[PDB]
C-alpha cells in the first residue's frame, strides 16, 4: 500500500478533527495539497485568524503565534476561520486544542452485535466513536461499567491479586479467600504488554462454564472469554454497543493507536480501500 495516501488522508483527518469536523472533507484536502500535509500550522494559521477576527476579551485566552506568511497570507485559510466564527465561551476550548495541536483521546472498547464483534480503539474523547470494521456500520463504546476483558482483581479481604478474563460488575471468587471480589480495569490487547491481555491467550478458570476449565470449579458462574462463550454457544459479545447515530461532524479516525493491536496506518489504508472500490 502508497504510504503517501495514507499520510495524506491521515492529515486531512487531523486538521479535520481538530476543529470537530467543522472544516470540510473537500476543503481539509486542498489546503492538505497545497501546504504539504502540514495540518499543525495550517490548524495554528486558521486559529490566528479566529483570534484576529474575533473582538471579544474571549481571544486573548488564545495564543498568539507565528503564522507562515505563506498561510497568513492564504485567502482559503482565511475563509475558514471566518467560516468558524463566531468565538464562544462553548467553542473556546475547542480552539486552543487546535493551536495546541492535541486531539485529546481515549482508549475504548467496541462491540457489533450482528457481527458478534469486539475490538478497541483509540478515540477523541470529544467523539468516542469507532467503525466495526466487519460491517462498516459506527458504534458507541460499551459502557465503563460492561467492559470485559482480561481483568485485574484485588480481594479486599485477604489481598490475593489475580488476573482474569472477566466483565465488570461481575465477582469472580478470590482463589485465596472463596469472597467474591469484582474487577477494578480491564486491560486492553497490546503488542506491547503482556500477551495474556490478548483472548488467543491460554485461559484456565474457576466458572462452571470454562472452556478450560480450573479446580476446583465454582457451580453457578460463567467465564467470559470468548472461547467459553463460543463452546456453550453464547455470542462472544457480552454486552452490545449501541449504534453510533450520525450528527453530520464526525471524523474517520485518525488517531495513532500506541500499543493497541490494530494500529493506525492499516486502519486508513483499509479505509482508502473501500473507496476504491465505490
Ligand atoms: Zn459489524
Ligand atoms: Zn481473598
Ligand atoms: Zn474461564
Amino acid at each position: 500500500g502508497s504510504q503517501e495516501g495514507v499520510e495524506l488522508e491521515k492529515s486531512v483527518r487531523r486538521l479535520r478533527e481538530k476543529f470537530h469536523g467543522k472544516v470540510s472533507s473537500k476543503k481539509a484536502g486542498a489546503l492538505m495539497r497545497k501546504f504539504g500535509s502540514d495540518h499543525t500550522g495550517v490548524g495554528r494559521s486558521i486559529v490566528y485568524g479566529v483570534k484576529q477576527k474575533d473582538g471579544q476579551e474571549l481571544s486573548n485566552d488564545l495564543d498568539a503565534q507565528d503564522p507562515p506568511e505563506d498561510m497568513k497570507q492564504d485567502r482559503d485559510i482565511q475563509a475558514v476561520a471566518t467560516s468558524l466564527l463566531p468565538l464562544t465561551e462553548a467553542n473556546l476550548r475547542m480552539f486552543q486544542r487546535a493551536q495546541d495541536d492535541l486531539i485529546p483521546a481515549v482508549d475504548r472498547q467496541f462491540a457489533c452485535s450482528s457481527c458478534d464483534h469486539v475490538w478497541w480503539r483509540r478515540v477523541p474523547q470529544r467523539k468516542e466513536v469507532s467503525r466495526c470494521r466487519k460491517c462498516r456500520k459506527r458504534y458507541e463504546p460499551v459502557p465503563a461499567d460492561k467492559m470485559w476483558g482480561l481483568a485485574e482483581f484485588h480481594c479486599p479481604k485477604c489481598r490475593h491479586n489475580f488476573r482474569g478474563w472477566a466483565q465488570m460488575g461481575s465477582p469472580s471468587p478470590c482463589y485465596g479467600c472463596g469472597f467474591p471480589v469484582y474487577p477494578t480495569r480491564i486491560l486492553p490487547p497490546r503488542w506491547d504488554r503482556d500477551p495474556d491481555r490478548r483472548s488467543t491467550h491460554t485461559h484456565s478458570c474457576s466458572a462452571a462454564d470454562c472452556y478450560n476449565r480450573r479446580e476446583p470449579h465454582v457451580p453457578g458462574t460463567s467465564c467470559a472469554h470468548p472461547k467459553s462463550r463460543k463452546q456453550n454457544h453464547l455470542p462472544k459479545v457480552l454486552h452490545p454497543s449501541n449504534p453510533h447515530i450520525s450528527s453530520g461532524s464526525t471524523v474517520a479516525t485518525c488517531l495513532s493507536q500506541g500499543g493497541l493491536l490494530e494500529d493506525l496506518d492499516n486502519l486508513i489504508l483499509e479505509d482508502l480501500k473501500e473507496e476504491e472500490e465505490e
